[PDB]
């Protein structure tokens, strides 16, 4: 999505740490 490029910018915040989080914790 062309317009999603700007959206993902914020979605990457919670998804960034979520990656390492799921690793150890839920």
């Amino acid at each position: 999505g062309i317009g999603a490029v700007l959206k993902v910018l914020t979605t990457g915040l919670p998804a960034l740490i979520s990656w390492i989080k799921r690793k150890r914790q839920q």
